[PDB]
């Protein structure tokens, strides 16, 4: 486990997409994990379908919200999930349309990180790859985000209401830090980025709801 890495650099990551007006930030938080366990188990990045989970995982509730664990069984028991392509994301709750033939992964379950052991998560991070995760988005400061390691005494640990992906982490003029990618688009925070303050006392309950698929 290095003191840094970053798995944009390794090629593990698909851009930056943009959720709009739905709260699929939790399916976008579950893809991106997916995406980063194909690539490295087959060697190819290819975008998954947010959509796909949107539609289909009936334990959420699509644009009202969700969770990644419940989105990670589906694709088990789906056997599958469909690429970006054969599923496009139209960022609106429709029936479920999962075509088999665009199936372009799955996973075979999922592990969850000891809830606010950020030591445990920057070692899930180093030797199995992006992970999703929970945090507190609500504050103002989140919103306008562009530069910097972000932190705020205001974040609250306990209002988890927002899913992320963290795709790395690392150190800025002395400060520790989460490598975290967005879904509110490009032009948001740091090129759709936030460097979020790492060891600050599990900082907007960054390590509170944390999980990875398996394949
Ligand atoms: C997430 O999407 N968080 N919400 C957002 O990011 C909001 C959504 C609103 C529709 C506005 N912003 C947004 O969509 O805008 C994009 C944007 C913003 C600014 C500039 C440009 C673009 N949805 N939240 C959840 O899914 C939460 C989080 C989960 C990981 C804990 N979950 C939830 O609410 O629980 C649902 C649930 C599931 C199963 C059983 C019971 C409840």
């Amino acid at each position: 486990a290095p003191d840094s890495v970053d798995y944009r650099k390794k090629g593990y990551v698909t851009p930056v997409k943009n959720q709009g007006q739905c709260g699929s930030c939790w399916a976008f938080s579950s893809v991106g994990a997916l995406e980063g366990q194909l690539k490295k188990k087959t060697g190819k990045l290819l975008n998954l379908s947010p959509q796909n989970l949107v539609d289909c995982v009936s334990e959420n509730d699509g644009c009202g919200g969700g969770y990644m664990t419940n989105a990670f069984q589906y694709v088990q028991k789906n056997r599958g999930i469909d690429s970006e392509d054969a599923y496009p994301y139209v960022g609106q709750e429709e029936s479920c349309m999962y075509n088999p033939t665009g199936k372009a992964a799955k996973c075979r379950g999922y592990r969850e990180i000891p809830e606010g052991n950020e030591k445990a998560l920057k070692r899930a991070v180093a030797r199995v790859g992006p992970v999703s995760v929970a945090i507190d988005a609500s504050l103002t400061s989140f919103q306008f985000y562009s530069k910097g390691v972000y932190y705020d005494e205001s974040c609250n640990s306990d209002n988890l209401n927002h899913a992320v992906l963290a795709v790395g982490y690392g150190i800025q003029k002395g400060n520790k830090h989460w490598i975290i990618k967005n879904s509110w688009g490009e032009n948001w925070g740091n090129k759709g980025y936030i460097l979020m303050a790492r060891n600050k006392n599990n900082a907007c309950g960054i390590a509170n709801l944390a999980s990875f698929p398996k394949m």
